[PDB]
């Protein structure tokens, strides 16, 4: 029943706040979600000034309750199976000779509205490496993510690597390492393992002044 609200077109709050080496910073992000194509369209601002961070480093972190999961699938959709009641997020993002994120979000029906609030801190980066040295291009190079069940924490697991591309032409990786628990009490769908697919395209609005980022994402579910 969770299915349920989904159907159309949801409307989406995304509040992030961020604490790297101490530079404390927050993203607002506003937009809607269209699950049964699979389609993310988001435009996150900075209320803080310029981020800290290259605004890619960010994307992992700022709802996959909004992935297209086939008819022959559905009922490893562990995502919208814990709604209204949410789910919460973490996240362990260590960037190979770099520092590392750390994420907490709930991913919670408010109203109509469906909001990812997030925490996220950063410890051990270099003052001027690729990520606080703001030396990653402005793109985003996708990567299939392994969904997993962890059925004694009634709920799912997930392993993988990102590549930020680097102005000098390097990769800086990125290794994530995901848990996902239930906020409530209610029984969820724990999936077979499958993957989740997904092609993000940046872009900027030019009449935005603000530090911003303009998100667009089609995700869909397979496996295999």
């Amino acid at each position: 029943k969770g299915e349920e609200l989904f159907t159309g077109v949801v409307p989406i709050l995304v509040e992030l706040d961020g604490d790297v080496n101490g530079h404390k910073f927050s993203v607002r992000g506003e937009g809607e979600g269209d699950a049964t194509n699979g389609k993310l369209t988001l435009k996150f601002i900075s209320t803080t000034g310029k981020l800290p961070v290259p605004w890619p480093t960010l994307v992992t972190t700022l709802v996959q309750s909004f992935s297209r999961y086939p008819d022959h699938m559905k009922r490893h959709d562990f995502f919208k199976s814990a709604m209204p009641e949410g789910y919460v997020q973490e996240r362990t993002i260590s960037f190979k000779d770099d520092g590392t994120y750390k994420t907490r979000a709930e991913v919670k029906f408010e109203g109509d509205t469906l909001v990812n609030r997030i925490e996220l801190k950063g410890i051990d980066f270099k003052e001027d490496g690729n990520i606080l040295g703001h030396k990653l291009e402005y793109n985003f190079n996708d990567h299939q993510v392994y969904i997993t069940a962890d059925k004694q924490k009634n709920g799912i697991k997930a392993n993988f690597k990102i590549r930020h591309n680097v102005e000098d032409g390097s990769v800086q990786l990125a290794d994530h390492y995901q848990q996902n628990t239930p906020i409530g009490d209610g029984p969820v769908l724990l999936p077979d393992n499958h993957y989740l697919f997904t092609t993000s395209t940046l872009s900027k609005d030019p009449n935005e002044k603000r530090d911003h980022m303009v998100l667009l994402e089609f995700v869909t579910a397979a496996g295999i």
